[PDB]
RNA sequence: AACCCCUACCAACUGGUCGGGGUUUGAAACGCCAACGAACAUCAUGACAGC
């Protein structure tokens, strides 16, 4: 639900000494000034008001109205009173003045509530980073090989130059003359020849080779051995409390030797160039089309084009394009794009691009005319674009049921100039693209930044980028660009309401935190291009035929393999003749889901996870329920694609086929249909059937793989988080140990904030005692304190006051808190009790097993042995027990030993168990709830609880 | 929905009704950008060839 505040054009309310300055959105993520409040008085810093404020009743609030957009049942809306309560209010854990003092020394005093913010913000970017870095890592470690750690701490420390890396015998003044040093780098040589040899590093394409012609070639070895590094570089930053220290990051220029800069510089050119030098002959078919459609010369839009295709500037605009194209889609005249699938399944994605051009090209025209209209008129009385109407009906939507029609209506205005338009576009045909070639498009200046205008961190990102997949790069760089406009609006903002406080040395990278914004957006749009696979090999071969299910030894496998590129007589297949390997190359190897799998697990163990029943059905049913183009719709096209035309059959029954193709799959139906295979035709229907049942298999598994790993993510960061409040917890003043806080099981913040210490068996003699004595003094000292409470205080039985003085122990003890959490009695009688029943070596085993990804390792041995599979959240947690129990079960004691044999009788996981687990969290109350309830762990899924 | 704050009525006040607020709570401020989420909507018609 979206407050009614913002709506009305509120947009921050800052504390500078004893003003109180409110402030509205301007333009994106910029902000501006409008009421100033001095005790009982608000002045409006503008000569127009985009929202009214009046003081309410008592001072408590402002009371905000818009004479556009009103609250729709009549309430009042108040914005709060930072001052009503007394000073500026603290930061929930209480570290508001060491962030401060750690990121701006003393040029911070106290006096305002805006520097907190952008620490906030600089946290949640290092908070998504270490959730990623783990993952990158993880996938490195497993291409490598097994037990042949390469990336982790202590290896490749991005401090040693690959010189100083390959004879360290002719440098050792580099590391201080030690043999025990020396003798491991060394070992560290043997291992990165051993990487730099393995077959299926063409895993990762971008990261290591390079294409020259129409092959690939791998890169040298130095600029491979600096990306490990660099790689090695930001996992040694994460876990930073040596010489990479917590401001590695931020100072990169002054810490990174000159080769890793030019390693940098040269990926970025590689991509920025062909991107480049391949847009007159790539782009000619659809400038070509569009100037006939709208009638004009390519070269009046050709850098339009450019920036709307390769630069995707329609996406900085304020709305949506996709959605206008969608309603446009919906009605009777355009129908037969969707419908008529023979015609349009080649041609929709051109003919989408092409109507999503044409409307981007009319906005930004109108505005220009409009901006242009508006250079003689005076300064007062000026009209707005169309653009800036719509962002300004979008931002006082209320709800979702309003922002729809929007849409709905102001795609039906704009239809009305279109219609011709839309009406060519549809005429367009894959047989006449040969024809729209002919004459190129027209040539460019330079539009794309080099390698050099780019910073070290964006470069490294973009280098980070290299070993992961689609959408986690989406969820990264979308997540960094966001915290970045944050920052550099409040930098803007700070200087008029009277802040003077600036950056320390090491921080001072935040200062140009616009331009990063810039730079990611272009890598986020740069990051999706490319071919991630290299070249083809035989490992490869194997690693498909060993997913679709194969029972062979592993010479078998080989011959196998070679049979694919030879022939019976020890020469290669002549061309033309390679056609089960083409088909392999195509539908397996070349499928991002495939390349997922392999960075995230072992072939041979995906086909024992996908013989399983009850999990393909649950993964099949949650795409039948799937509501808004439906699910049921989803479940007929492979019903008709994979197994055949028929009718009378409902969605289970459809399911429980689709069930029964997918546990029975082997690679012995495609090696005997190799003759059906090698025909390559378009009335060859085995074949189609044959590609739509290995996507759907691959589908159904990555989806699998995918959900747990996002689990592992979410309690990854937990974990981070732990570690991170423990140290600002010791840097504030308090009697914390970080030396000891992997024996105790990451619970020492928990202990620290929770108050008084009464665990321990020398001193229950005085807590219990002083605890009694100062609960006595509160209920005498109670008809002073609450005279109202004390009126009925009197009226108690004698039984009842006994009651009123065992919770009065409760309270005192909950007054003793470190936290503004756990302050509040209920939740420190909840996060004691769960202290004193925890074991803390299981509780390190949960956090060790997390960073290390080993629920995916370990997800075929435990899933036959499950009851029920209801949710990825209990499916998860099962493993997870389960991979504790193997290594602590015969030492266990206490309440734990119970909670496993639990396990063990129902077969399902024991939440008890999961709480104790959770303790290190218990400090934070929402990330202990989180965590450790399963309505609250998903937002997607709250229907459903 | 969970966590925190506030006006008015009642309440051991470790709790509730009518409603508001929170970028300084939790993966989590607004418009975007994205995700759950499925043949998937591209720098390049499709199929074939090329590893
Ligand atoms: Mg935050």
């Amino acid at each position: 639900k979206k407050s009614f505040a913002k709506g009305m054009g509120v947009k921050s309310t800052l504390v500078s000494g004893s003003k109180v300055y409110m402030t509205t959105f301007a333009e994106g993520s910029d902000a501006r000034l409008e009421k100033i409040v001095e005790g009982d008085s608000i002045r409006s810093v503008n000569e127009g008001e985009a929202f009214s404020a009046e003081m309410a009743d008592k001072n408590a609030g402002y009371k905000i109205g818009n004479a556009k957009f009103s609250h729709p049942k009549g309430y009042a809306v108040v914005a709060n009173n930072p001052l009503y309560t007394g000073p500026v209010q603290q930061d929930m854990l209480g570290l508001k003045e060491t962030l401060e003092k750690r990121y701006f020394g003393e040029s911070a005093d106290g006096n305002d509530n805006i520097c907190i913010q952008v620490i906030h913000n600089i946290l949640d970017i290092e908070k998504i980073l270490a959730e990623y870095i783990t993952n990158a890592a993880y996938a490195v470690n497993n291409i490598s090989g097994l037990d042949k750690d390469i990336i982790g701490f202590g290896k490749f420390s991005t401090v040693y130059t690959y010189d100083e890396f390959k004879d360290p015998e002719h440098h050792r003044a580099a590391f201080n003359n030690n043999d025990k040093l020396i003798n491991a780098i060394k070992a560290q040589y043997d291992e990165f020849d051993n990487f730099l040899d393995n077959p299926r590093l063409g895993y990762f394409g971008q990261a290591f080779f390079s294409k020259e012609g129409r092959n690939y070639i791998i890169n040298y070895g130095n600029e491979c051995y600096d990306i490990l590094a660099l790689l090695s570089g930001l996992a040694h930053w994460v876990v930073a409390n040596s010489r990479i220290s917590r401001t590695w990051l931020y100072n990169l220029d002054k810490n990174l030797d000159n080769e890793y800069i030019s390693t940098l510089n040269y990926l970025y050119d590689r991509i920025t160039n062909e991107l480049t030098n391949s847009f007159s002959k790539n782009s000619a078919a659809n400038v070509n089309y569009i100037a006939e459609t709208l009638g004009i010369n390519p070269a009046e839009f050709a850098e339009q084009y450019f920036r709307f295709s390769i630069m995707k500037e329609q996406k900085n605009l304020g709305f949506n394009i996709t959605k206008l194209r969608e309603v446009m889609l919906d009605r009777k005249d355009m129908s037969e794009i969707r419908k008529n699938h023979k015609v349009f399944d080649s041609i929709r994605t051109k003919v989408y691009t092409m109507m999503d051009f044409v409307i981007y090209r009319y906005y930004i025209e109108e505005d220009a005319k409009v901006a242009a209209a508006n250079k003689s008129l005076p300064d007062n009385e000026k009209s707005l674009s169309e653009k800036d109407i719509f962002v300004i009906n979008l931002r006082g939507s209320f709800n979702d049921d309003q922002k729809d029609a929007l849409y709905y209506d102001e795609a039906n205005r704009i239809w009305r100039k279109l219609e011709n338009i839309m009406h060519n576009i549809k005429e367009f045909r894959g047989n006449k693209t040969r024809e729209y070639k002919k004459k190129d498009a027209p040539r460019l200046p330079r539009i794309l930044p080099a390698g050099r205008d780019v910073s070290a961190f964006s470069k490294l990102m973009y280098a980070l980028t290299m070993f992961l997949d689609g959408k986690e790069i989406n969820d990264l760089l979308t997540t960094l660009i966001n915290k970045f406009d944050n920052i550099q609006s409040f930098l803007k903002v700070m200087p008029l309401i009277g802040v003077n406080a600036k950056f320390v040395e090491e921080y001072a990278f935040f200062k140009d935190s616009a331009k990063i914004a810039d730079e990611l957006r272009l890598i986020k749009s740069f990051a999706r291009m490319g071919e991630p696979i290299a070249d083809a090999r035989r490992a490869m071969y194997i690693d498909a035929i060993r997913i679709l299910g194969t029972n062979l030894s592993y010479d078998e496998l080989k011959a196998l393999a070679d049979t694919f590129s030879l022939d019976e007589n020890g020469n290669k297949l002549k061309k033309g003749k390679h056609g089960m390997r083409n088909f392999i190359i195509n539908n397996v190897i070349s499928n991002k889901r495939f390349h997922y799998l392999i960075r995230y697990g072992d072939p041979a163990h995906l086909h024992e996870i996908a013989k399983n029943e009850a999990v393909v059905k649950f993964v099949l049913g949650r795409i039948a329920d799937i509501q808004k183009q439906n699910g049921k719709n989803q479940i007929d096209r492979y019903y008709e694609t994979c197994i055949g035309k028929d009718k009378g059959k409902s969605v289970s029954e459809k399911v429980d086929a689709l069930t029964k193709i997918i546990t029975g799959m082997n690679y012995d139906q495609f090696d005997k249909k190799r003759s059906v295979i090698e025909d390559t035709g378009r009335e060859n229907a085995e074949r189609e059937k044959f590609k739509k049942i290995i996507s759907l298999y691959l589908t159904v598994i990555y989806h699998i793989l995918k959900n747990i790993v996002n689990i592992n993510a979410r309690y990854v960061i937990g974990f981070h988080c732990v570690e991170r409040d423990a140290q600002l917890y010791k840097e504030k003043g308090y009697d914390i140990n970080l030396k000891k806080l992997e024996e105790k099981g990451f619970s020492s913040v928990t202990k620290l904030c929770a108050g008084i210490d009464e665990t321990a068996p020398d001193k229950r003699k005085d807590v219990e005692k002083e605890m009694a004595e100062r609960a006595k003094e509160s209920i005498d000292s109670l008809e002073s304190a609450n005279p109202k409470l004390y009126a009925n205080y009197i009226k108690y039985s004698d039984e009842k006051k006994a009651e009123e003085f065992t919770r009065q122990i409760n309270r005192e003890k909950a007054k003793t808190a470190l936290n503004a959490y756990l302050r509040n009695t209920k939740w420190n009688v909840i996060i004691r009790e769960d202290l004193l029943r925890i074991d803390n070596k299981t509780c390190t085993l949960f956090a060790n097993k997390a960073v290390a990804l080993e629920v995916a390792r370990y997800v075929h041995a435990y899933i036959n042995d499950i009851a029920e599979v209801n949710s990825y959240f209990q499916l998860y947690h099962y493993i997870m027990q389960r991979i504790i129990m193997n290594e602590r079960y015969e030492k266990s004691s206490g309440k734990v030993s119970e909670y496993f044999d639990a396990v063990n009788d129902e077969k399902k996981y024991n939440d008890r168990l999961l709480k104790l687990l959770c303790v290190p969290f218990g400090y934070c109350i929402p990330r202990f709830k989180n965590l450790s309830i399963e309505a609250l762990f998903d937002r997607n899924e709250a229907a459903k609880f």
